[PDB]
């Protein structure tokens, strides 16, 4: 129908996509303002009503693209899934109504791009986070049946030492606020926790450095195929058709 | 007219260059010591000429080069607006002077490329930014409802709010300082901060990363274009380049 | 014979090695439950012959694997001795027993190749480690001669000083726990931490960046080996075959 | 003459090159042990002979090579004017006769390649550098200015503002320490420090990098050469060349 193509082209607009932007950071800055104590009962019921008409406008624009793509369809794409169950979640009478800020990251394509990139560099990492978890997990036992018994609010049970842990990993206050108190009573604390802060500083940066490598070289792809509808081969498939282009050359040669 | 091309080849000078660098270090160290508090009047009063020697000499340097250049002409350039724009302010009787030593980055061409390739590797990086922005506000309106009540120092607000997630995102304090003492009130308080934690500090390396990585390659070709009037082809272009040249090898090998 | 190949054949199945990670799983949730120091004398009895059904399952199957492979034999992967030692210790009546959550990493392929990167990629980084042990050990013989008279806690010997280095490396607390307090009474000690703290940090990055490197390359190979039986040649090697086959062209165009 | 080659071929082989190691070590542990402030009037005795004995071989050692090599000559080296300079400051009666382990780096062929990679790496990061030492001279002025006659301690001079400035980059403290005070009574200090923080961390970050990439470069390069007698050849030199291949290849299809 031309009505679907009409709306369509009207949804994938640059001014349509403006307009929601502009309405999304109206949204986020009277969610903003309602964060103030100090407000009158009329300035605050005043933002509230900006907040259900900056809603109300989501709602036109999901039934608008519901619509315009079909049912199959919209919900398709993970980004306008995302968007459904964002709007739709604030028609169920959760408290941190600022998460629909979120949506500014897919409305805007070169923003979308970047945690698409970030995404899907992550199955890649798996077994350096996995690994990274083990050598949480096995301190973390150690930690309470080592030091739990004399110091039990950093490490009187698992939980209480994972997130000791992590404080430790982060560098924080690690010795003048946990390990020098620990070494009072236990002298060679420094053969635990040292050799754990060597082992998790490198994994997290592994971690971290193969997750922004990979999620680097994904956006950049995808920023190309949005501009030329295609990508740059590799360096590798260019030498290997150059090394072919040689053998029909060889072979010329000959006959 | 010939005055300004000698004016022009004595502004352009290596001798030029080292007295006006000289003076922008002179001006420095005299600023430098005007910060002592237990200096005499005399002492105050001589170092204070100095500074207007300094801002004379500058006043003369911009003058000449208006001249020599025009001002159509000299204004075209950015780094010369910014010289213009620092020595000017300093007419209209604005407290930090010392931001005139800023000027060695411009005066010196090594140096200006470094910030020039700076400069220019920020555009691609603005949507990681964002996100970064993003992240930082949705934390800030989220910490402000939670804990402002019951911290009001460290979340009263969103200005109190966006300093404390500053300083938890750089790790200082972040545990002992902030963290512990909110899980005494709410305690679970880390299934914030943690998550908070590990996204910011990644999305920060990430930002820094890239600017780093674009920087170095903008300015390793401004370099090259500084010394030998042009810069290395990309590595793609010369694989191209090869590919185009084997065309024309397998065309000639049948005619 | 037909057996051994029999039990290989299961030995190497992906259901075979299931069972194990779950049991490696199993093993470690019971060990985890055992830090709980409010449990009953049933519970822990319960979780204790847990622990040691868990213990008899591994002894099955090491005892499987030195049949199927031999002794010369399953003894010649490091990967076996290493699970071998891990489950023969346990029947020596070392109190953490959690370490055998490790076998997790020797059990599954993909983070088995993470460890032996990070592992081969050791070797080539022993000339920074070596450096850093050298800053190390000078700088401690230093402090220790410099501020162990008037600061015992911290610089007393060579071991409370190497100590308090690893903490100044690590930035924590360095200057308002330890520096701000020497420089009280020896005022010039920013002489002796400032360029510490700058040598070290640089050496710790070089270190970690060039293991994070190396071992990305390695794993990356082995990844390829275990899918295609072969790697990506390097761009070096590539190019030289191309430059051999230019030679063949070069010598056919004459003759 | 036949002994200085007899001496030479001594002076550059394996077992010389252990056995000067071994001494480095041996002085390297006595001057540690020296450090213990128990120790009787025997053992101080014993171990400062056996610092004579270390540094009576390290006499003759040079001695050899001064006669071997020539003294036009053993001086053409920086490794061997740097092995000179250490010994012979030993034998005029400077307190940090520990600085003599640093000899390792200059005996250890390894090393001393690690060494000269980060040495030579630097003049390719001065101008990062001079920025990094602008943007500290310019804030250590404004902070003296801005906070010396509240905060002296920490921005009274100077001297005491670099230090603080020093750090504050280093994230140390900087919020609960040293700014959160601040702003007690110059309550939009934050303006300051957090962009001085962004700046300087960013610039040191880069400064880093950029001498650990270059550093990596070189020492691999010159490992090569140590090994082989030459390093490999730039990507774009072994294009270039495939290329003037071609060029012979396209004339010699014509004729
Ligand atoms: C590698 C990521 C490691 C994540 C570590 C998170 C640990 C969770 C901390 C925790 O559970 N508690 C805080 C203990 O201080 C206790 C609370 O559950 C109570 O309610
Ligand atoms: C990602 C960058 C985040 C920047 C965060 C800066 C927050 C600004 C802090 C602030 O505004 N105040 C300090 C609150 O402690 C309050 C003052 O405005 C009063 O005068
Ligand atoms: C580069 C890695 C540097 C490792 C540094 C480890 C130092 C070991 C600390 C140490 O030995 N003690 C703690 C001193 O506080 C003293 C104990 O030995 C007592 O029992
Ligand atoms: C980018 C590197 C910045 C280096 C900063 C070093 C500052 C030097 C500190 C200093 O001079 N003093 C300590 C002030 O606390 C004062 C002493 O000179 C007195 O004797
Ligand atoms: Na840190
Ligand atoms: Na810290
Ligand atoms: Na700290």
């Amino acid at each position: 129908s031309h009505m679907s193509r009409k709306i369509r082209d009207l949804i994938e607009s640059k001014r349509f996509q403006n307009v929601i932007t502009a309405i999304i950071v109206l949204n986020g800055a009277v969610l903003g303002l309602l964060t103030d104590t100090t407000l009158s009962a009329s300035s605050q019921n005043l933002l509230e009503r900006v907040d259900q008409l900056c809603l109300t406008i989501f709602i036109v624009e999901i039934s608008l693209k519901i619509y315009a793509y079909g049912v199959r369809g919209f919900f398709r794409s993970g980004w306008n899934l995302f968007d459904f169950v964002i709007v739709a979640i604030a028609l169920m009478p959760r408290t941190f109504r600022i998460f629909r800020v979120m949506r500014l990251v897919s409305v805007i394509p070169t923003m979308r791009r970047v945690v698409q990139g970030m995404l899907l560099a992550l199955p890649g990492v798996g077994s350096v986070a996995a690994l990274l978890t083990v050598v949480f997990y096995i301190a973390a036992v150690m930690a309470t049946n080592l030091y739990g018994a004399t110091f039990p609010e950093w490490f009187g049970d698992l939980s209480k030492s994972l997130y000791t842990l992590f404080q430790v990993m982060t560098l924080e206050s690690w010795s003048m606020g946990i390990v020098r108190p620990v070494m009072n009573v236990h002298p060679n604390a420094w053969v635990f926790f040292i050799p754990f802060i060597m082992l998790t500083t490198f994994t997290v940066l592994n971690l971290f450095i193969g997750i922004c490598v990979d999620a680097m070289a994904i956006t950049k792809e995808q920023e190309e195929e949005a501009k030329t509808g295609h990508h740059q081969e590799p360096i590798s498939q260019t030498l290997l058709h150059l090394g072919d282009r040689l053998d029909r050359i060889e072979k010329q040669l000959a006959q």
